């Protein structure tokens, strides 16, 4: 584990990460989909070999030596508010116990379900309070990865908060 286990958000490409692990926002079908989930193909196509997996789990496939984490958040033009809410957590506790598992000391990660996946909707908060309720109780350094610059300011906002 990381002799001061800390959260930090970078506004970039998951896939440049300077961490010892990723976790892919993916598919339930193991498919290349799109955003976050094409860029991981791109990057580390060989961790898509039976990368298929239900909404709500999480499931590691190795390219090379480099572990990827594929997590299904629930895609919420298809799921109720409660229900998906439900899937949303279930996936991040199953990230935890992945990387607990791998004896990583860092991981970079997306905000599930806040993509194509959200509905239409902002779920930035709902996202990331649900990434902290389940990595909190790591002491893997996690390392947050967004796209827009605005988001990158309220991720910031809110990991700061805390401390
Ligand atoms: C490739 C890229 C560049 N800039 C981006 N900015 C955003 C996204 C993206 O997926 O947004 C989903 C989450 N989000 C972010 C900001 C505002 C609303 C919202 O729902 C992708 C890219
Ligand atoms: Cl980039
Ligand atoms: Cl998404
Ligand atoms: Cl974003």
């Amino acid at each position: 584990g990381a002799m001061a286990p800390s959260y930090r958000v970078k506004r970039m490409d998951i896939a440049k990460n300077d961490e010892e692990c990723v976790v892919n926002a993916a598919n339930p079908r193991g498919l290349p989909g799109d955003g976050v989930c094409k860029a991981v193909y791109k990057k580390w196509p060989e961790s898509f070999k039976n990368s298929a997996t239900p909404v709500g789990t999480a499931k590691t496939v190795m390219c090379g030596t480099y572990p990827v984490i594929h997590a299904v958040g629930p895609n919420f033009s298809n799921y109720t508010e409660s229900e998906g809410d439900r899937e949303l957590a279930a996936a991040y506790r199953e990230v935890a116990k992945e990387v607990t598992r791998l004896g990583v000391n860092s991981v970079a990660i997306p905000l599930l379900s806040t993509g194509v996946y959200s509905g239409g909707k902002d779920r930035l908060t709902q996202s990331l309070n649900h990434l902290f309720t389940a990595m909190d109780s790591t002491d893997a350094d996690v390392v947050i990865y967004c796209r827009d610059k605005e988001w990158e300011k309220k991720i910031s906002e809110a990991i700061q908060m805390r401390t």
